[PDB]
């Protein structure tokens, strides 16, 4: 750590404080994250080779005095702040499309190596002045787990959590990240969180209120999941035209596939990249204020 000069505290992450820092050597500007069981060390070590343009680069791992620090490529802003800043007029559709397209490329790459994110949310989708967007903290969930509260006691959001996780599935798949991304896609379009749950049951019931209470027809096996209760109220499914106006038919079709209840039926990142919604995709340069 003596090799870094902390510039400023940028946030309180799930696992510890996050700082903008400078390498006292290469003068490099990086993000430094404070987080050790050998298993965690090995899992994180593997992430050093999981490199792709849409995945924030893991530069190094420092394990000293029995403390763990992760050094990442630095990006100036996150999607949460960009969305709040674009609340008045909303993010232009071409830019939402470009961001979704890029995030799907990031997921397709990691998923092809069987690595999941598991806790995708706007706060960990980072953007630069070139029109790129990247996934931060990929793979950390398997290495360290996803706690109920962060190190500073802040509630870890449930808003983007897949229903199979909420229903107690033990071995969820790469489909969980597609669900989260679909929730983020809808939020960029409407300028409001899709399912802003404030407890596990509120999260589930908000999902059911929009997509209908899942049953054996739409999700074979659902009634046998650990946290499924036959006493759940039965809500009817809303039309997507009501859920995400003014998204076009291509967008609504893709969203609806990203939010399928059955994880085995939910669209993959690779399939989503081939969807007609991306026919006219471009790479606009957003207006950033650093
Ligand atoms: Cl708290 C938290 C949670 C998840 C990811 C992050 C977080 C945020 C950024 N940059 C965005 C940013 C820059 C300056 N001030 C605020 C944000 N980065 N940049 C590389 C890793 C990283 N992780 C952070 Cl800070």
């Amino acid at each position: 750590m003596e090799n870094f000069q902390k510039v400023e505290k940028i946030g309180e992450g799930t696992y510890g404080v996050v700082y903008k820092a400078r390498n006292k050597l290469t003068g490099e500007v990086v993000a430094l994250k404070k987080i050790v069981p050998s298993t965690a060390i090995r899992e994180i070590s593997l992430l050093k080779e999981l490199n792709h343009p849409n995945i924030v680069k893991l530069l190094d791992v420092i394990h000293t005095e029995n403390k763990l620090y992760l050094v990442f490529e630095f990006l100036h802003q996150d999607l949460k702040k960009f969305m709040d800043a674009s609340a008045l007029t909303g993010i232009p559709l071409p830019l939402i499309k470009s961001y979704l397209f890029q995030l799907l490329q990031g997921l397709a790459f990691c998923h092809s190596h069987r690595v999941l994110h598991r806790d995708l949310k706007p706060q960990n989708l980072l953007i630069n002045t070139e029109g790129a967007i990247k996934l931060a903290d990929f793979g950390l969930a398997r290495a360290f787990g996803v706690p109920v509260r962060t190190y500073t006691h802040e509630v870890v959001t449930l808003w983007y959590r897949a229903p199979e996780i909420l229903l107690g599935c033990k071995y969820y798949s790469t489909a969980v990240d597609i669900w989260s991304l679909g929730c983020i896609f809808a939020e960029m379009v409407t300028r409001r969180a899709l399912f802003p749950g404030d407890s596990e049951i509120d999260q589930l019931f908000r999902i059911f209120r929009t997509l209908g209470t899942p049953d054996e027809v739409v999700w074979p096996g659902v009634t046998s999941m650990p946290d499924y209760k036959p006493s759940f109220p039965k809500w009817a499914r809303q039309d997507f035209s009501k859920v995400v106006p003014p998204l076009d038919e291509d967008g609504r079709s893709l969203l609806s596939q990203m939010l399928h209840y059955d994880p085995n039926k939910r669209i993959s990142a690779k399939a989503a990249l081939a969807h007609p919604f991306f026919q006219d995709v471009t790479k606009p340069v957003p207006h950033l204020r650093l």
